[PDB]
């Protein structure tokens, strides 16, 4: 019971329950408890969840000291959350040197010379999508974004991580998009998860009957999947391409090296992260688009100017569309899709002059701070123009974090970037978006402890002549 905690240091927060905590607050999401908090005690906060003390951050300066300045020595690692297996060791599970190694390894895999060399593939299945999405401008029936851009994302994924070429959309059955498919992130507030932070103490007992968040038959054929290729598929050589397996198994021959239980880990957790987030946010920047047709019709101008007569996208050509750029920044403003940033704080220390004793875990609330009025005229709003080179200056860096920041960000934001980019440019060089019947003006955030629309974005997709 460390209910005592906050008052004891002098800091503000909602009254806790016995053995719940603040839990009974989740009611309407993370976003919308994060949000009244920081309108009511200010720059900092603290609850609880069950028995876990969470102090809350908005100081630019603060948040930075704890991302950046004192990562390495305090806060280095995120909250452990549930009976994890094997996946113990995958890179944004894994803690404090276990965890430097791997970003260590890991690192030349998102350099930009190899995403250069996977744009031709990537590339390929933009192509796909829009013979996909043609089909659908046709059939003139109300597209679901989340369904043809899972898809895309799935297809980009596979691709890049060994080439495993398949139009997912329309083979719903191949047993290697089976399983990949059921790689969704983790709903914190459901009922499993909200019981194992009321009893964290639960944990060790699942760990020990070989349960996992994981589910055993998605890793059980993955790992059987990486298995067959990782050797006895290339073991052959010739045509070696670029993903992130090969990539992985180069430094595997010749704190070195990766182990078989801990490249199969990476290889999984690069789907989780990468899966559901890219075509996440692909539908909020279709929403967006559809709902303001003249940003889409001021950025099908740009991508035109720059890639005359549907001229294929490129590394280069795409780094070079600012418009692009400040629609899909925008995006991320409003629809943060990680929420929150955590860190747990390893030991006491004091930090611009408020102290933090050891186990806390020190959280920052993106969502929130990315609609705070105090940086954002019209919060509510969508609206590129914040992102133009000729403002840009004005916001602030730790305030506007949807990749995170300092040692342990997001290692695979510069390939999310220009995937997403790559899909938007092909898209909207050949389709326009229009809002529904059964599009919902305007939208809902879902209840859920995920980022998500309430109702999956359907719209009206129409093709250029
Ligand atoms: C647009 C979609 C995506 C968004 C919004 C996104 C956002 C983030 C955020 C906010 C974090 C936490 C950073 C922190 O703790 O401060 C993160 C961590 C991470 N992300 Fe991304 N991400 C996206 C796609 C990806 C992709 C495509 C990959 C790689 C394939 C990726 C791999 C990771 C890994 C491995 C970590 C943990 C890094 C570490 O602990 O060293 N995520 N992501």
């Amino acid at each position: 019971h460390s209910h005592g905690l906050f008052k004891k240091l002098g800091i503000p927060g909602p009254t806790p329950l016995p053995f719940l905590g603040n839990i009974l607050s989740y009611h309407k999401g993370f976003c919308m408890f994060d949000m009244e908090c920081h309108k009511k005690y200010g720059k900092v906060w603290g609850f609880y969840d069950g028995q876990q003390p969470v102090l809350a951050i908005t100081d630019p300066d603060m948040i930075k000291t704890v991302l950046v300045k004192e990562c390495y020595s305090v806060f280095t690692n995120r909250r452990p959350f549930g009976p994890v297996g094997f996946m113990k060791s995958a890179i944004s599970i894994a803690e404090d040197e276990e965890w430097k190694r791997l970003r260590s390894l890991l690192s030349p895999t998102f350099t930009s010379g190899k995403l250069k060399e996977m744009v031709p593939i990537i590339a390929q299945y933009g192509d796909v999508l829009v013979r996909n999405l043609r089909r659908e401008a046709e059939t003139g029936k109300p597209v679901t974004l989340k369904d043809v851009f899972g898809a895309y994302s799935m297809d980009v994924i596979t691709s890049t991580s060994f080439g495993v070429n398949i139009d997912s959309l329309n083979n719903p059955q191949d047993p290697f998009v089976e399983n990949t498919k059921k790689l969704l992130r983790f709903d914190f507030l459901d009922p499993f998860f909200l019981s194992i932070t009321v009893f964290p103490f639960l944990i060790p007992i699942l760990e020990v009957l070989n349960i996992c968040v994981f589910p055993r038959e998605v890793t059980n054929f993955l790992r059987k999947s990486v298995k067959r290729m990782k050797e006895s598929r290339l073991e052959d050589t010739q045509k070696h391409r670029v993903d992130f397996l090969q990539l992985m198994i180069d430094s595997q021959n010749s704190h070195k090296a990766l182990s078989d239980l801990e490249l199969v880990a990476q290889s999984i957790i690069f789907i989780f992260a990468g899966y559901e987030t890219t075509s996440s946010v692909l539908s909020f920047i279709m929403y967006e688009l559809a709902t303001h047709p003249d940003v889409q019709q001021k950025l099908q101008e740009e991508i035109d100017a720059v890639l005359p007569n549907k001229a294929p996208p490129t590394y280069d050509t795409v780094l070079q569309m600012e418009y692009l750029d400040m629609v899909v920044n925008e995006t991320l403003r409003l629809f943060p899709i990680a929420m929150r940033l955590e860190r747990v704080c390893k030991k006491d220390v004091e930090i611009n002059g408020m102290f933090i004793p050891k186990g806390v875990v020190v959280m920052i609330p993106s969502y929130a701070l990315h609609r705070d009025p105090k940086y954002w005229t019209e919060p509510e709003k969508f609206l590129p123009e914040r992102f133009s080179k000729k403002n840009k200056d004005n916001i602030d860096p730790y305030i506007y974090t949807p990749f995170g920041s300092g040692p342990r960000n997001c290692i695979g934001m510069r390939f999310a970037l220009m995937n997403m980019k790559l899909a938007l440019i092909r898209v909207l060089q050949n389709f326009s978006f229009k809002p529904c019947k059964e599009t919902q003006i305007p939208l809902k955030l879902s209840l859920g402890g995920l980022l998500q629309p309430e109702k999956p974005v359907v719209l009206k997709v129409e093709s250029r002549d």
